[PDB]
Protein backbone atom coordinates (compact mmCIF):
# COMPACT_ATOMS: atom_id res chain seq x y z
CA UNK A 1 0.00 0.00 0.00
CA UNK A 2 1.00 3.63 -0.63
CA UNK A 3 0.54 6.93 1.22
CA UNK A 4 -1.09 9.78 -0.66
CA UNK A 5 -1.66 13.46 0.10
CA UNK A 6 -5.12 14.69 -0.86
CA UNK A 7 -6.42 18.25 -0.65
CA UNK A 8 -10.11 18.98 -0.99
CA UNK A 9 -11.83 22.33 -1.31
CA UNK A 10 -15.38 22.13 -0.03
CA UNK A 11 -18.25 23.08 -2.27
CA UNK A 12 -21.07 25.24 -0.93
CA UNK A 13 -24.34 23.39 -1.34
CA UNK A 14 -26.53 26.29 -0.26
CA UNK A 15 -25.82 26.79 3.45
CA UNK A 16 -23.64 23.69 3.82
CA UNK A 17 -20.07 23.13 2.70
CA UNK A 18 -19.48 19.54 1.57
CA UNK A 19 -16.59 17.38 0.52
CA UNK A 20 -18.48 14.79 -1.54
CA UNK A 21 -17.64 11.46 0.09
CA UNK A 22 -18.75 9.11 2.86
CA UNK A 23 -16.86 7.58 5.73
CA UNK A 24 -17.16 4.29 7.59
CA UNK A 25 -15.21 2.88 10.56
CA UNK A 26 -13.93 4.18 13.85
CA UNK A 27 -12.85 2.58 17.09
CA UNK A 28 -16.47 2.57 18.33
CA UNK A 29 -17.60 0.45 15.37
CA UNK A 30 -17.49 -3.32 14.68
CA UNK A 31 -14.56 -3.66 12.25
CA UNK A 32 -15.86 -6.98 10.90
CA UNK A 33 -18.48 -4.97 8.99
CA UNK A 34 -15.93 -3.03 6.90
CA UNK A 35 -15.50 -4.58 3.41
CA UNK A 36 -12.63 -2.29 2.36
CA UNK A 37 -10.05 -3.28 4.97
CA UNK A 38 -7.50 -6.02 4.32
CA UNK A 39 -7.39 -6.84 8.05
CA UNK A 40 -10.90 -7.17 9.55
CA UNK A 41 -9.73 -5.94 12.96
CA UNK A 42 -8.81 -2.57 11.41
CA UNK A 43 -11.02 -0.03 13.21
CA UNK A 44 -9.78 2.89 11.09
CA UNK A 45 -11.69 5.44 9.02
CA UNK A 46 -12.34 4.41 5.41
CA UNK A 47 -13.78 6.19 2.42
CA UNK A 48 -16.89 4.13 1.59
CA UNK A 49 -18.36 6.28 -1.21
CA UNK A 50 -17.10 9.05 -3.44
CA UNK A 51 -19.75 11.25 -5.07
CA UNK A 52 -19.27 11.40 -8.81
CA UNK A 53 -18.29 14.89 -9.92
CA UNK A 54 -17.74 16.20 -6.43
CA UNK A 55 -14.75 17.88 -4.81
CA UNK A 56 -13.28 14.66 -3.31
CA UNK A 57 -13.38 12.79 -6.60
CA UNK A 58 -11.74 15.65 -8.46
CA UNK A 59 -9.08 15.93 -5.73
CA UNK A 60 -8.19 12.27 -6.24
CA UNK A 61 -9.84 10.56 -3.24
CA UNK A 62 -10.80 6.91 -3.94
CA UNK A 63 -13.25 4.47 -2.42
CA UNK A 64 -11.40 2.22 0.01
CA UNK A 65 -8.85 4.87 0.97
CA UNK A 66 -7.96 4.79 4.68
CA UNK A 67 -7.83 8.25 6.20
CA UNK A 68 -4.75 8.62 8.39
CA UNK A 69 -4.76 12.38 9.05
CA UNK A 70 -7.04 15.40 8.57
CA UNK A 71 -5.48 18.88 8.84
CA UNK A 72 -2.77 17.59 11.14
CA UNK A 73 -5.09 15.51 13.35
CA UNK A 74 -4.36 11.81 13.51
CA UNK A 75 -7.36 9.69 12.55
CA UNK A 76 -6.12 6.16 13.15
CA UNK A 77 -7.86 5.62 16.51
CA UNK A 78 -10.74 8.12 16.46
CA UNK A 79 -14.41 7.33 16.78
CA UNK A 80 -16.73 7.53 13.78
CA UNK A 81 -18.26 10.76 15.06
CA UNK A 82 -14.85 12.29 15.85
CA UNK A 83 -13.92 11.67 12.21
CA UNK A 84 -17.16 13.23 11.06
CA UNK A 85 -16.52 16.30 13.22
CA UNK A 86 -12.99 16.83 11.93
CA UNK A 87 -14.22 16.67 8.31
CA UNK A 88 -17.23 18.95 8.62
CA UNK A 89 -15.99 22.09 10.43
CA UNK A 90 -18.03 24.92 8.84
CA UNK A 91 -15.07 27.22 9.54
CA UNK A 92 -12.70 25.18 7.35
CA UNK A 93 -12.97 25.51 3.56
CA UNK A 94 -10.08 23.19 2.81
CA UNK A 95 -9.32 19.75 4.18
CA UNK A 96 -5.88 18.29 3.77
CA UNK A 97 -5.75 14.50 4.11
CA UNK A 98 -3.11 11.86 4.34
CA UNK A 99 -4.56 8.54 3.14
CA UNK A 100 -3.29 5.01 2.53
CA UNK A 101 -4.40 3.17 -0.57
CA UNK A 102 -3.86 -0.52 -1.32
CA UNK A 103 -2.16 -1.07 -4.69
CA UNK A 104 3.93 0.98 -15.17
CA UNK A 105 4.44 4.40 -13.58
CA UNK A 106 7.98 4.44 -14.89
CA UNK A 107 8.54 7.55 -17.06
CA UNK A 108 10.57 6.25 -20.02
CA UNK A 109 12.16 8.47 -22.62
CA UNK A 110 13.52 7.48 -26.02
CA UNK A 111 16.88 8.98 -26.93
CL1 LIG B 1 -21.32 7.85 15.01
ZN1 LIG C 1 -15.80 11.05 -12.25
ZN1 LIG D 1 -6.71 26.36 -1.79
Amino acid sequence: SMVQRVEIHKLRQGENLILGFSIGGGIDQDPSQNPFSEDKTDKGIYVTRVSEGGPAEIAGLQIGDKIMQVNGWDMTMVTHDQARKRLTKRSEEVVRLLVTRQSSMLSETEV
